[PDB]
């Protein structure tokens, strides 16, 4: 296999979930980000993938090529490049009290994971990405 | 008069300004927060100036009561009330490495005001304002 490990950790998230009003709770969710090589095109991607063993509905993932890290980096503000970008973000994960963030889709079909950091003033959000049912 | 001082000071600031294409300056700015009370309703309002001497027609201003607070609370993810905000801004102003950017219309009708504190990861947009022409 192409696939290279980069991150696995269980991590605190907070959930929320309709019941249409949001329900919220804490919990452990395993996150793991890896990168791979694209079987089509070859290219590079990396890949974000969250479970908890509360469900084994919970299964969801995303792929980031580099066309599609530049959407998201327009969209996020980010001002890391394609290759930076998931060095940045593990260190961040592992040096910083950071807050996630899980949107869970009614259906169980996707999910929002938002990744933050907190200042005095605001939220502080990193990014967000849909994941999508595995 | 109604109005208290709570901030005058000089900072440098990006100003963006089009020829379509932006042409881009770093200039000092003159940037006043007041609060006051509306003549109206008697309700507290926070003033922003903001001033430079390269030009006698860049002079704009906007007020934000606590109505039009929680629109920009909840449009840039801001975590403190309207109580907290000029004091927590002016903390942030007096003691961080900000940036500011001024997005000047065309006509110099208005121009956007916006503050950040960059992370390594971000811009780290704290939020933006529209002020007006004086």
């Amino acid at each position: 296999t192409s696939k290279i490990a980069l991150f696995d950790q269980t991590l605190i998230a907070s959930l929320l979930q309709p019941l249409p009003d949001f329900k919220a709770y804490k919990t452990k969710v395993k996150l793991k980000i890896s990168e791979q090589r694209n079987e089509t095109s070859g290219e590079k991607e990396l890949k974000f993938e969250i479970s908890r063993s509360d469900d084994f509905e919970f299964l969801f993932s995303e792929t980031l090529n580099n066309e599609k890290y530049q959407i998201l980096a327009r969209d996020h503000d980010l001002t890391v490049d394609f290759d930076a970008f998931p060095k940045v973000i593990i260190q961040h994960l592992l040096c910083k009290n950071t807050e996630i963030n899980i949107i869970l889709d009614a259906e169980k079909n996707f999910c929002s994971f938002e990744l933050f950091s907190k200042t005095p003033i605001s939220k502080g959000k990193i990014f967000s990405i849909k994941l999508h049912a595995v």
